[PDB]
């Protein structure tokens, strides 16, 4: 798989479409998310592609190397830690990320897992409580979708 | 992955949860679909896990070996051809299929692809027309979802 896509849906107004592309040795993630409150929102890949209980059944961050939570540029981070996306005053967040830990096949594959956008900013593992080291204190799951193979 | 799940949703009342489990060289698919008109409905794995345009962006049947549409028991069939599901008069179909061609890993992996439940019964390629050998005349897609990894 070279291309993947995710449609984000939740119980409120947040929605969006995220695209993933294997380019060279990396993955580029692009798209946009609407309906958000202004400012930063944690944006992560969660382990299970299980939407039977809404976004809750996606489980925790995808973490095959068993590390602590961090920001996308840290060495100590989960594979699913893609940092924050930033919404403007209209509620629109434009997504543009290149990441060196995920991709689309093999052990690090995110195909069949869940993309989640969160209520609050991800503090990138530096909030100083235990929760920070798991979720970055990013709060509740506003919208999510299973990552699928695209044409 | 040895376990998977799919939540079926569409524009109307058809809803359902399908579970997949690896068992030796087989895949056992169980679950139930509700809101269906009594009778037989085609039940296939389509190629893309793209829900950006509802169920229509799922593309055609998963057919990596470019075969003709058939039923589950035939040798000449698509990998995604799982035949038919049958709804009672209450509109409920209990799924219980064991299949040797679909898998949760490797080249014929369905993770990240779309499970589709159709309007009309699958004629299994025995219909007397061209359509029959492509889709089994199952008609419109009532509901679908991306197949994801499950705990
Ligand atoms: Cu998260
Ligand atoms: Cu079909
Ligand atoms: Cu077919
Ligand atoms: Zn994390």
């Amino acid at each position: 798989a070279t291309k993947a896509v995710c449609v984000l849906k939740g119980d409120g107004p947040v929605q969006g479409t995220i695209h993933f592309e294997a380019k060279g040795d990396t993955v580029v993630v692009t798209g946009s998310i609407t309906g958000l409150t202004e400012g930063d929102h944690g944006f992560h890949v969660h382990q299970f592609g299980d939407n039977t209980q809404g976004c809750t059944s996606a489980g925790p961050h995808f973490n095959p190397l068993s590390k602590k939570h961090g920001g996308p540029k840290d060495d100590e981070r989960h594979v699913g830690d893609l940092g924050n996306v930033t919404a403007d005053k209209n509620g629109v967040a434009i997504v543009d990320i290149v990441d060196p830990l995920i991709s689309l096949s093999g052990e690090y594959s995110i195909i069949g897992r869940t993309m989640v956008v969160h209520e609050k900013p991800d503090d990138l593992g530096r909030g100083g409580n235990e929760e920070s080291t798991k979720t970055g204190n990013a709060g509740s799951r506003l919208a999510c979708g299973v990552i699928g193979i695209a044409k």
